């Protein structure tokens, strides 16, 4: 009865073997070897239901509670950006820029097709996620969110931060998915982003955590308790957080660096695991973006380049 | 809806208040002031569930969930006591001690007529309570046990440890309870002790909360984590760490030490605020207790006086 040595044993290998498979994409011991020790914990969960936690690897099988899809504000409201479409679009943006305030670093990063999400974390535990909605108001799919294992149950610091993610389906098994919905006659999704709103919004839990779901956090709502100074510091800490970012980011010195990182994505993103559908691009520096403030809609540090 | 520094400070002061009031005895502020900040709390709660915690004080009101009066082991069975009747049993036990390990301090301690319950903390909060059962199996009471305000939801420090106490309910509690039992067409209890059995196996926790009980604990199942050499010292411990302890305990140098303790609460005994139905005597230093041992059926170094 006295089980803490291995509740506590089975819950620092399980962590570093998801954080292994799901977040660095390199695993140090086959599937048999985690779900042995994933099958073993939920065993001692069922028995001796006092090692239960609201942080324990089990979590990410999903369970009874259901999201309530209730309204929900966020702490702070989710940008939104102006778009760009061709090389001329960037130009004007970084000239309105460098007339106002200088020359000034960027940095660039891939636009994830996928369904935005605010993930709110108090005393570093992720109490909250909710879908963009509005901007203001989104809708709460805590439940769900809870089963992808690229979102951390706690971070390495114990904040009350919002952090804002692209929750996505990976392309290979969206396309399996579909395998799966012939072979029953189902209809098929029509791409990974619909597949993995379908997986989202819907009541069961268990039915998400089957679903192969991960994201890529972006941003913060707060940066006070955040050494960062640039958009790129930032992304480095949340690595060193626990979260996981997208290892494709650039800082580029001007805008010529910009359209580089754009006409290398453009051939590039065939071979991504995840669709993209544009790459966004920011003043790096954040007293910087403070400078150059908002229009009534939308940053003026930043632009959405779409892809065609 | 970032809430975070006013949830803190309303988990701080609930917590000091509750503490002074149910542990230390001694309010600093009126009831008024505890309610007004409670019912704040609960409203956040209901807006604003994500700020919910496994030991925020809405605990006490009790919830939805169920006591499953599931059969549970203990980590470790609880001790039986023999029993003494009069002077001569406690001169016996005491030769017996004396006549094997030498001269030993004896620490004296208040019977409580409680239900005595097992509390066990994993990472210092409160998982699990248990009743006694037969000593090795007790039933699951622990959505009950929660309601009780002297039981800590954490502790000071993070143990795993299974604390031993006496669940009860003050005599005046128990008195002003039958009082409104006799207006309705409703049976009276018996004693204090009837009526916090009574009110521990009731299903509902939120009927749980509204009665009046407390509790003493009085040792635990493991002094790995202690830093106490005795009995004493432990219970000290108990009381850093968070517990709350019966304060009428005593160290005695010899049996004529136990003999006056007991003469002088068989007088006093009737001024106390709870019942008791004797007075356990202990070999207070830990190695000599385990120098004594056990019988087949209970400790060679503790025994409890009867009241007649």
């Amino acid at each position: 009865a006295d089980l803490s040595s291995r509740v506590n044993e089975l819950h620092d290998l399980l962590n570093q073997y998801s954080y292994e498979y799901y977040v660095e994409d390199n695993p140090s011991v086959p599937d048999s070897e985690y779900d042995k020790l994933l099958h073993e914990l939920i065993k001692i969960e069922e028995e001796h239901p006092e090692y239960k936690t609201v942080d324990s690897p089990t979590v990410r099988v999903g369970g009874e509670a259901q999201a309530s899809f209730n309204k929900v504000n966020h702490d702070t409201p989710m940008l939104s950006l102006g778009n760009a479409f061709n090389e001329d679009d960037l130009r004007k943006f970084d000239q309105r820029i460098r007339e106002q305030i200088g020359n000034v670093e960027y940095m660039c990063e891939l636009k994830i097709d996928g369904l935005a999400v605010s993930l709110k974390y108090v005393d570093g535990y992720f109490v909250q996620g909710l879908t963009r909605g509005d901007g203001t108001t989104g809708e709460d799919i805590t439940e769900n969110l809870k089963t992808i294992h690229a979102i951390p149950l706690k971070m390495k610091e114990p904040l009350n931060v919002e952090v804002r993610g692209e929750a996505y389906m990976p392309r290979r098994s969206f396309l399996r998915l579909n395998e799966e919905k012939e072979k029953n006659d189902e209809q098929l999704f029509a791409n990974p982003r619909n597949a993995a709103a379908g997986s989202l919004r819907q009541l069961d839990s268990k039915l998400t955590a089957k679903r192969k779901l991960s994201v890529f956090i972006y941003s913060v709502n707060d940066f006070t308790d955040f050494n960062a100074r640039s958009q790129s510091e930032a992304l480095d800490e949340l690595d060193k957080l626990g979260f996981t970012t997208n290892k494709n980011r650039a800082r580029v010195n001007n805008i010529d660096g910009v359209l580089e990182y754009i006409e290398k994505w453009t051939s590039q993103r065939e071979s991504l695991p995840y669709d993209i559908d544009g790459i966004v691009i920011k003043v790096n520096d954040l007293d910087q973006q403070d400078e150059m403030g908002f229009t009534q809609k939308s940053p003026r540090w930043a632009i959405a380049y779409k892809f065609p």
